[PDB]
């Protein structure tokens, strides 16, 4: 196993994420996505929400454990290391296809933020912005895909709308929602078994 930076990503991002058009662009919503689907599939959290924000960043939140808050070696937090080494791997890759990308982790009473820019460089340490009470716990991704990488940047609602509607199904129990802040549509999912 060669471990890159995400360099790598940049100048050859097909290899990830099979093109740098629309589907490419989704597809950096389908690797946060499945991150929170398969800690729900573990039986962390029953619901998980999308946001396409103003701006046209993108949110995706999960009530799950939370990633892990610890550190790795020379003190750089796990999460950092989650997304900054390509093990060559979905929350790395996004993270070097955004120009902006923030991560939020809510557990043990505690909220932390990271922030990373210019596809991955972390501009702040994992670091502690608040509280919370001890039963609230999950991990919040926002990010920006990179405009000079992707030929379009804006997100498609009935695109993730019918992505959704299709990893609710084969969930079960677990609700994804889906909002979007540039035209107020909103819709749920849930199948219940
Ligand atoms: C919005 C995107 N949502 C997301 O990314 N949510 C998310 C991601 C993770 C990842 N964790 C990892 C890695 F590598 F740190 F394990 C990769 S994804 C985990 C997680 C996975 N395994 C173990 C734990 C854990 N907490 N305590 C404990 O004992 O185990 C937590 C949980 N929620």
């Amino acid at each position: 196993q060669v471990l890159e930076g995400l360099d790598a990503v940049r100048k050859r991002p097909g290899m990830y994420i099979g093109s740098t058009d629309g589907a490419g662009l989704h597809h950096l919503v389908w690797e946060i996505v499945d991150n929170a689907v398969d800690e729900a599939l573990s039986g962390f959290g029953d619901r998980i929400d999308v946001t396409i924000n103003k701006d046209g960043s993108l949110t995706v939140q999960d009530h799950g454990r939370g990633m892990p808050t610890g550190m790795h070696a020379m003190g750089i937090p796990t999460v950092e290391v989650i997304f900054t080494i390509l093990h060559a791997v979905g929350s790395s890759v996004v993270n070097a296809l955004s120009s902006w990308l923030e991560v939020e982790i809510t557990r043990d009473g505690a909220v932390y933020k990271q922030r990373f820019e210019n596809g991955g460089k972390p501009v702040t340490t994992l670091k502690k912005i608040g509280t919370a009470l001890k039963s609230k716990t999950g991990t919040k991704v926002t990010f920006m895909p990179d405009a000079t990488i992707f030929s379009t940047t804006d997100f498609k609602y009935n695109t993730i709308s019918e992505r959704l509607n299709e990893s609710a199904f084969l969930l079960k129990n677990v609700t994804l929602s889906l909002t979007d802040k540039r035209t107020d549509e909103a819709i749920e999912f849930h199948y219940e078994n």
